[PDB]
């Protein structure tokens, strides 16, 4: 029962700064303007050990699956070669994505109805919230 409240179908509903976190990471200005377009849904599941999150959009259908605290290779929307290790931490997701000497660290937590994704690059946040579809 480990991450329910985190399963299920979500769709994207508000986005904030997620240009400038975009920038942060160092995607260029073709991939920002086409994924800061997009409005996905978000696929979360678990089986076992084993917790699948799903990205469908217009832009890039993702799917990453992986054991808590295990290192995976992850190649994300942008096209960057990660190496991700996702933790729960009092209740949230933490991953972090390891590249090129550089860090990213995405937080997904259950608040009310919502599932809010918070994605840090050096100082700069971005806010992504989804509801259930
Ligand atoms: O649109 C998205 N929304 C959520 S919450 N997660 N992943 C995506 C897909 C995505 C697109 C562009 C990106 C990125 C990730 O990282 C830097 O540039």
């Amino acid at each position: 029962h480990m991450c329910d409240a985190f399963v299920g179908t979500w769709k994207l509903v508000s986005s904030e700064n997620f240009d400038d976190y975009m920038k942060e990471v160092g995607v260029g200005f073709a991939t920002r303007k086409v994924a800061g377009m997009a409005k996905p849904n978000m696929i979360i599941s678990v089986n076992g050990d084993v917790i699948t999150i799903k990205s469908e959009s217009t832009f890039k259908n993702t799917e990453i699956s992986f054991i808590l605290g295990q290192e995976f290779d992850e190649v994300t929307a942008d096209d960057r070669k990660v190496k991700s290790t996702i933790t729960l931490d009092g209740g949230v997701l933490v991953h972090v994505q390891k590249w090129d000497g550089k860090s990213t660290t995405i937080k997904r937590k259950r608040e009310d109805d919502k599932l809010v994704v918070e994605c840090v690059m050096k100082g700069v946040t971005s806010t992504r919230v989804y509801e259930r579809a």
